């Protein structure tokens, strides 16, 4: 009778708990009608501590879309870190820019705007200690490769919605599930990363993620 | 037939892990000296192997050991220089282990240290650990995690395995695994010392799930 959203519901009530700037990141999200596609809490808080147990100072997100990731990044990373979050979309860029100063961590991140393969080839400043992945799937592999150009030798790689209910196995017609099931075979066959795949449930439904550490870079 | 967990498990293990014949060997002399096949999934000991060396964790502190081959894993990622300390109380457990951990080359890394946790932990000097994975008797995973805040570093990273036991954290069920684990969570939450999360998983093991919190002060 249990089930993974119904678990999720009490993880989010025992681990998070009350989040008025994120309730208030959705309801401003709902109203400029951003599609409800963000991380959930549980994987939001993961991100966070993820960025947390590495010190991470320097963070790139490519995918911001409302900036509930860029959120949970930005609390991981620290008054003293950095977040760098890419979106296409002006009007998404928009809402995470007010979403994020409502919850407190402007003065920690930038939006860039613009497609992420323009973008990441002007990006500065120094190498990064962890990339989450979360955009346009048919780019993953691209995006792997900046990471790896751009990370420091150790930095974590994040890539979101790598599983997509198994159809990365199923002849399924789902560009973004032959998208994921190549980016597993680049990541297992690229000599710079090591990497793991971790399926997962919850209110999202049956989807993971993949993790990868830079060896050289 | 659709695709399930398991057959997703095996590409993935098949295309992130490969052949490793150090952990085929380390199961193979768990199964002859008949051991439960509970051992961490490949992904997921690879998980704990990559969290390690994210953290650049030189003391890893691990409550249950099995055969080893989630001690292996850590191993790996601790690196070289790095020291897992494992705790087992079944000797024939953990002299399986140690054989495991010679041919995984990791033995110098590690010590296998016998008897029950909540005897041998409070002699333990191989601290401040960087990392605790607490995967032993689950009735003693509050106690575990109370002692995993006085030897962890801050900013340590502790993780819980099999804490969410297919939705039974929810049940009214006599089910000591998923009655401990929802205490577990519930005292994670509450601890002004920690900040977690739980990530529920399906793989070759089923629906589960683990906790992974930072130790924000000692
Ligand atoms: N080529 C591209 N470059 C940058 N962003 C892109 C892109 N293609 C799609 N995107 C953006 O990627 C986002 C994916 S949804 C991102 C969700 C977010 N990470 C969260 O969990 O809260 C969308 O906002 C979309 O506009
Ligand atoms: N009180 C206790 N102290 C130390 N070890 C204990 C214990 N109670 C149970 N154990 C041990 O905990 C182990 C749980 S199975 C551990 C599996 C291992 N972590 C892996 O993934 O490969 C068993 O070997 C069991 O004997
Ligand atoms: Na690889
Ligand atoms: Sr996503
Ligand atoms: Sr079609
Ligand atoms: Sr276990
Ligand atoms: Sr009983
Ligand atoms: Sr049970």
């Amino acid at each position: 009778q249990p089930n993974p959203p119904d678990v999720d519901a009490f993880l989010d009530s025992t681990l998070v708990g009350d989040d008025p700037a994120l309730a208030a990141a959705l309801a401003a999200s709902d109203a400029a009608e951003l599609p409800r596609i963000a991380v959930s809490a549980q994987q939001g808080k993961f991100l966070c501590l993820l960025a947390g147990a590495i010190q991470a100072r320097r963070v790139l997100e490519i995918g911001t879309l409302g900036g509930f990731s860029t959120i949970w990044l930005a609390r991981g990373a620290g008054p003293q870190g950095r977040v760098v979050t890419l979106e296409y979309q002006p009007k998404h860029a928009e809402v995470a820019r007010v979403n994020l100063q409502r919850a407190g961590v402007a003065d920690r991140v930038e939006v860039v705007v613009g497609p992420a393969l323009d973008t990441l080839p002007t990006l500065a400043g120094g190498p990064f200690d962890l990339v989450f992945i979360d955009a346009d799937k048919e780019n993953n592999v691209a995006y792997i490769q900046w990471a790896i150009r751009l990370a420091r030798r150790g930095a974590v790689i994040v890539v979101d919605n790598v599983i997509r209910g198994g159809g990365i196995l199923a002849e399924s017609d789902d560009a973004d599930a032959v998208a994921a099931r190549r980016t597993l075979q680049m990541m297992g066959e690229h000599p710079g990363l090591d990497a793991t795949a971790i399926q997962t449930v919850g209110r999202k439904g049956w989807d993971g993620f993949a993790l990868a550490l830079v060896r050289e870079n």
